[PDB]
């Protein structure tokens, strides 16, 4: 297992990254820390998330301590969907670039096809709870994103939750000057996406599992949903490997050429996740944990199911 990934723009993208939602501010410099301390060169990061400032923090402390050079780090982050007009688009790049103290970003995601109002409100709602959609078409927003890699700010553009269809869109887009490098999308063996995810690679398209856990602080969680970390079935690859049910969670996308970010800001558990470059899954293990599929999404909002382009009303 290489470390890397090549993508379409030329540059190598880390396999392993640490994600950042819901990591409260008053704890996130310190993962960072220890996370590049022990190994970790990719971080995912977002606007939406309110804690880039305090990401960055880490970052700049590590650049400095000359930890880590700046050409050796991948930092990811992503546009709002309340920024999807064409003038937003350079300003809440550059808003995030400031926050994380960087001069660019590796790659800048669209976070999802659904474009909404501008304003403060990152959920612009309607009287009843809908969403208010912006009316610009995300070959515009692309066409923006393009302007952000010829200016210097990114050094690739990519997606995450788009479907199939809107992937498609993308490719076939008049005068398209650069490919999508890649698509961010939720995958974990209870949503394993396997239409998805080979219809990307086939088109040069590296996949990023997120919730690659089951997000199990995901704000709305029920007791009657589904955990991936406690399915006995997943234990016992586990245990059989001599590894946690974490572990088998991160080295499964792994060894499907996706890109994973778990999220913890737990040291322990940060430098455990980590260590999955020294064991693997046989193929009968790939397939019995692509078996567990459901289709279940810890990621899909009632706010946003009538708008046009919704990603997941579509097979994929
Ligand atoms: N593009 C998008 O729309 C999108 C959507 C969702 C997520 N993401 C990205 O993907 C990242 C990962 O997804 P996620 O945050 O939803 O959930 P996740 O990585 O699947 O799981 C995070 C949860 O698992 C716990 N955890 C971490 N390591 C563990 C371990 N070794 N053992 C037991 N528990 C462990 C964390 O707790 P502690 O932190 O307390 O240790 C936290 O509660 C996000 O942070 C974000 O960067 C992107
Ligand atoms: O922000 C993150 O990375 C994780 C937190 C979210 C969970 C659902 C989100 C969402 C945003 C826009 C549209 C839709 N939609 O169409 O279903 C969903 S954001």
């Amino acid at each position: 297992m290489a470390s890397r990934i090549l993508l379409n723009n030329g540059a190598k993208m880390p396999i392993l990254g640490l994600g950042t939602w819901k990591s409260p501010p008053g704890q996130v410099t310190e993962a960072v820390k220890v996370a590049i301390d022990v190994g970790y060169r990719h971080i995912d990061c977002a606007h939406v998330y309110q804690n880039e400032n305090e990401v960055g923090v880490a970052i700049q402390e590590k650049l400095r301590e000359q930890v880590v050079k700046r050409e050796e780090l991948f930092i990811v982050s992503k546009l709002w969907c309340t920024y999807h007009e064409k003038g937003l688009v350079k300003g809440a790049c550059q808003k995030t670039l400031s926050d994380l103290k960087l001069d660019y970003l590796d790659l800048y995601l669209i976070h999802w096809p659904t474009g909404f109002k501008p304003g403060k409100e990152f959920f612009p709602l309607d009287e009843s709870g809908n969403v208010v959609p912006s009316d610009t078409n995300i070959l515009d927003t692309w066409a923006a994103m393009e302007e952000l890699v010829d200016e210097g700010l990114v050094k690739a553009i990519g997606i995450s939750n788009f479907n199939h269809l809107q992937v498609e869109m993308i490719l076939n887009k008049p005068g398209l000057k650069y490919k999508p490098a890649v698509n961010q999308i939720e995958c974990h063996p209870y949503l394993t996406q396997e239409k998805l995810i080979q219809y990307c690679q086939s088109k040069g398209i590296v996949v990023t599992a997120y919730s690659p856990l089951g997000s199990p602080d995901r704000p709305w969680a029920k007791p009657e949903d589904p955990s991936l970390l406690e399915d006995p079935r997943i234990k016992a690859i586990a245990a059989k490997h001599n590894k946690t049910t974490a572990q088998v969670l991160i080295r499964f996308p792994m060894q499907r050429n996706l890109v994973v970010i778990p999220k913890s800001v737990t040291p322990e558990r940060i430098a455990e996740n980590f260590k999955v470059f020294d064991f693997e899954l046989s193929s009968q293990d790939m397939t019995t944990l692509l078996s567990y599929n459901r289709n279940w999404r810890v990621c899909a909002l009632l706010s946003c199911t009538s708008h046009k382009d919704y990603p997941f009303h579509e097979e994929f």
